C-alpha cells in the first residue's frame, strides 16, 4: 500500500543491508527500525523480489570477483612431465573450479603410487602479492546458491584450474603405498599433467566396469581409511543436498555420494597427509592442522549417532609445527589440495614452493599471523554461505506448502525434539515423544524470509 520514493527505497535498502542503524520510513510506519523490518517492507512492496540475500552485504564479505591482473606461469620453470599417465579430476556436477586430479603408476611387488596433483595456484601467486593480500581479505571462496565468488580472479581460475586445457602445469604429491596402506615415500613436486573431468557419478559407474585406475584407487583408499579407523578416527557423514537458484527458482535436491566420492576424499586425505610428512622432514612451516580428542566417544554410524559425533567434536587449531589430529586418526595433517578456494590451502603451496627450490618459507610468527588474519575472514565468508543456502532453503520449502517431508529424530532436550530432513539438509525444532532414531514425516508451517524461521508439524 504505501508508496516510497527512490531516496526513500535506497534508505530502507540501507538498513536491510545493515550499512544503516535508522529509517525514517520505518519508523513513521511504526514498524521496527531493523535490517530485518527493511528486508520484509521491501519484499512487501515488491523493491526486492525474494531472490536477493543480504547476508554476505551484512556479514561485509565481498560481492565483487577480484579484478587483479594475473601473471602467467613461467614457461622455463623445470617440470616433470607426467602428461602420459592417465588423470582425472573427479568432482561434483556443476562446479567449475577444477582444484585437483588423481592417478596411479604400479611400481611393482605391489607398490603402488599414488598421484594427487592439485592446481600450481603458488605459481601466480607469492606471499605479499596484490593477489595474495586480496585472497587473505576473503579467506575463501564464497559459494553461494545464485553465484560464485571466487578468493582469486576468474582469469586466474581459467589457466590454474585443472583439466581446462589439454594439458597444465600442477603441484603434486605422490606417495609410495604398500598393499597394507603403508607408504614408503612421499613426494612433492613440480608436474605437467594432462586432466579428464568426470563427475563422482560417472567415476562410479567406470568403477562398477572395473576400470583402471579407477579399481585401485578404491583399493588405496579402503586401505588408508582402515588404518585411520585404527587410530581412533570416526565418521561425520550427515546427509548433504545441493541449493542452486536462478530466475526460475530455488533449488535443492540431494547430493549423490557413491563409493568414488569418498575415495576421491580419502585421495585428499592422503595427500595432506604426505604433504605433512614432507614438511616436516624438511621442516618447512605449515599451517597444520590440529585437532584433540572429542568431549566424548559416541558409538553407532545411525544418523543420531554422527549428529552427536558431530557436535562432540573438538575445535580444529592452525600451527607452525604439526600435531596429531584425532577426528581424523593422523599424527600430522594439512590441507593441501584446494588453493583456489580456501586461504590456507594457498599458503601451504606458497610454503612448498618456496622451499621447493629457492628462498626461505615464512616462519611461524608470520606464519601465525596469517592463519589469524585469514581465518576471521574464512569465517565471515562461510557464514555468508550458510546464511544463504538457508535462505533459498526456505524458498524452496514454501513453493511445496502442501509436500509432506521425510525426517528423523536426530536430538532432543525436554519435550522438544530436534529432527533432521534429509532431502534438505535441514533441521527443525518440533515438541513430540518420538525417540532418536525416530522417522516421522513433517509438514512446514509458514516460511518467514527475514527472519528466516519456520516452525513444523508431525504429520
Amino acid at each position: 500500500q504505501p508508496e516510497l520514493t527512490p531516496a526513500q527505497r535506497t534508505e530502507v535498502e540501507l538498513l536491510a543491508r545493515g550499512r544503516a542503524d535508522k529509517s525514517r520510513v520505518l519508523r513513521d510506519l511504526k514498524l521496527p527500525e531493523t535490517p530485518e523490518a527493511a528486508h520484509a517492507l521491501l519484499l512487501r512492496l515488491g523493491v526486492w523480489d525474494e531472490a536477493r540475500t543480504p547476508y554476505a552485504d551484512r556479514l561485509r564479505a565481498a560481492l565483487n570477483a577480484v579484478e587483479l591482473p594475473v601473471p602467467d606461469f613461467d614457461p622455463a620453470e623445470e617440470r616433470l612431465d607426467l602428461t602420459h599417465l592417465p588423470t582425472f579430476a573427479i568432482d561434483d556436477e556443476g562446479n567449475q573450479d577444477p582444484d585437483d586430479a588423481v592417478g596411479v603408476e604400479d611400481l611393482g611387488g605391489g607398490l603402488t603410487r599414488l598421484w594427487v596433483h592439485v592446481a600450481d595456484v603458488a605459481a601466480l601467486v607469492a606471499p605479499d602479492s596484490p593477489l595474495d593480500l586480496e585472497a587473505r581479505a576473503r579467506g575463501a571462496t564464497l559459494y553461494l546458491p545464485d553465484r560464485t565468488i571466487g578468493m582469486l580472479p576468474d582469469e586466474l581460475v581459467a589457466k590454474a584450474g585443472l583439466g581446462l586445457h589439454e594439458v597444465s602445469p600442477a603441484l603434486s604429491i605422490c606417495l609410495d603405498l604398500d598393499p597394507d596402506g603403508n607408504a614408503e615415500a612421499v613426494d612433492v613436486l613440480l608436474t605437467r599433467v594432462k586432466v579428464q573431468r568426470l563427475a563422482y557419478q560417472e567415476a562410479q559407474a567406470r568403477l562398477e566396469a572395473g576400470e583402471e585406475p579407477f579399481v585401485t584407487l578404491a583399493r588405496l583408499a579402503r586401505a588408508s581409511r582402515r588404518l585411520r579407523e585404527g587410530e581412533g578416527a570416526l565418521s561425520i557423514d550427515l546427509p548433504e543436498v545441493r541449493v542452486k537458484a536462478d530466475e526460475t527458482g530455488a533449488s535443492v535436491f540431494p547430493l549423490p555420494k557413491p563409493e568414488m566420492r569418498t575415495v576421491v576424499q580419502e585421495c585428499m586425505t592422503l595427500a595432506g597427509w604426505g604433504t605433512a610428512i614432507f614438511a616436516d622432514d624438511n621442516e618447512i612451516p605449515l599451517p597444520f592442522a590440529t585437532q584433540d580428542y572429542p568431549t566424548r566417544e559416541v558409538a553407532g554410524d545411525t544418523l543420531p549417532a554422527m549428529w552427536a559425533r558431530r557436535k562432540t567434536l573438538a575445535r580444529t587449531r592452525f600451527q607452525p609445527s604439526p600435531g596429531p589430529h584425532h577426528g581424523m586418526g593422523l599424527d600430522l595433517y594439512a590441507q593441501a589440495t584446494s588453493p583456489m578456494r580456501r586461504y590456507l590451502d594457498l599458503v601451504v603451496h606458497q610454503q612448498l614452493r618456496a622451499f621447493l627450490a629457492g628462498r626461505d618459507p615464512l616462519s611461524s610468527k608470520v606464519m601465525a599471523a596469517h592463519i589469524a588474519e585469514s581465518q576471521m575472514n574464512a569465517d565471515a565468508t562461510r557464514q555468508a554461505e550458510r546464511l544463504s543456502r538457508r535462505h533459498h532453503t526456505l524458498r524452496f520449502i514454501a513453493a511445496q506448502p502442501e509436500r509432506v517431508w521425510d525426517a528423523v529424530v536426530v536430538d532432543r532436550r525436554g519435550a522438544q525434539a530436534t529432527l533432521l530432513i534429509p532431502d534438505l539438509a535441514f533441521d527443525v525444532q518440533v515438541n513430540t515423544p518420538a525417540a532418536p532414531g525416530t522417522a516421522l514425516q513433517v509438514q512446514f508451517a509458514d516460511i518467514d524470509l527475514p527472519q528466516m524461521r519456520v516452525r513444523a508439524r508431525s504429520v
